[PDB]
């Protein structure tokens, strides 16, 4: 029972998401720089940064209150 809205969006869908896949959320910082733009899976397709490019030394998920 419409009259013809085939376009359903929010204001703003991107935020804090994946630069890759855009996806899944991002749960894992790219140490030092500390970046997350790579999924829990995209997390390992790039050894590097795909931001900074910078070599990932270490990575922790986030997993804290920090969510939407
Ligand atoms: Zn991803
Ligand atoms: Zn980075």
């Amino acid at each position: 029972g419409s009259s013809g809205s085939s376009g359903v969006e929010p204001s703003e869908e991107n935020s804090k998401d994946c630069v890759v896949c855009q996806n899944g959320t991002v749960n894992w910082v790219l140490l030092p720089c500390r970046h997350t733009c790579l999924c829990d899976g995209c997390v390992k397709y790039f050894q590097q940064c795909p931001m900074c490019r910078q070599f990932v030394q270490e990575s922790f998920a986030l997993s804290g209150p920090s969510s939407g």
